[PDB]
């Protein structure tokens, strides 16, 4: 995250660190047993941790659970990112307590001009790398269709949506990759990708989630 705040320890208590020796994505519990992560995200040998401030330092509050299935969408597509999300099953289920959490997913899609938070433990500079152990957030407001396809000719879908802000500053980053948009409660988005972090005109890219829930659920339902 670009221009965000720290959170403070466990304010965000559904924002996973997805961990194959080290974080690599971020992601969103969704109820016990599942994660909400992007499709580039996948790889096999996922550790799922739960309950994190400090992904360097083991603070108390953590919960470690492997992945036992991993499901990307059938029509992801690595080339454009078109429906870049996968689900995430848990081998044993989590406790949930006030810093372990679900969060709901959403019953509508939101508007743009609603605002979000956006978090995870991705780079934190414009130019530059710096990588945060603690996390990190960012209020922003999801852009206008018509603004974000205007910042991205040509590579805007019915499956993504743009938030932050056109005069930059303020932004998702690598290794946000597959953590939450959550706007008003609900699970509106997930970090998938942009041009750069935080420069004029480029905003981030969202996978929209709503277009989503069905799937999720019946993924989820028999699996
Ligand atoms: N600035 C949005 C954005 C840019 C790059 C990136 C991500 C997000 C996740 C993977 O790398
Ligand atoms: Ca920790």
């Amino acid at each position: 995250i670009v221009g965000g705040y720290t959170c403070g320890a466990n304010t965000v208590p559904y924002q996973v660190s997805l961990n194959s020796g080290y974080h690599f994505c971020g992601g969103s519990l969704i109820n016990s047993q599942w994660v909400v992560s992007a499709a580039h995200c996948y790889k096999s040998g996922i550790q799922v941790r739960l309950g994190e401030d400090n992904i360097n330092v083991v603070e108390g509050n953590e919960q470690f659970i492997s992945a036992s299935k991993s499901i990307v969408h059938p029509s992801y597509n690595s080339n454009t990112l078109n429906n870049d999300i996968m689900l995430i099953k848990l081998k044993s289920a989590a406790s949930l307590n006030s810093r372990v959490a679900s969060i709901s997913l959403p019953t509508s899609c939101a508007s743009a001009g609603t605002q979000c938070l956006i978090s995870g433990w991705g780079n934190t500079k414009s130019s530059g790398t710096s990588y945060p152990d603690v996390l990190k957030c960012l209020k922003a407001p999801i852009l206008s269709d018509s603004s974000c396809k205007s910042a991205y000719p040509g590579q805007i879908t019915s499956n993504m949506f743009c938030a932050g802000y056109l005069e930059g500053g303020k932004d998702s980053c690598q290794g946000d990759s597959g953590g939450p948009v959550v706007c008003s409660g609900k699970l509106q988005g997930i970090v998938s990708w942009g041009s750069g972090c935080a420069q004029k005109n480029k905003p981030g890219v969202y996978t929209k989630v709503c277009n989503y829930v069905s799937w999720i659920k019946q993924t989820i339902a028999s699996n």
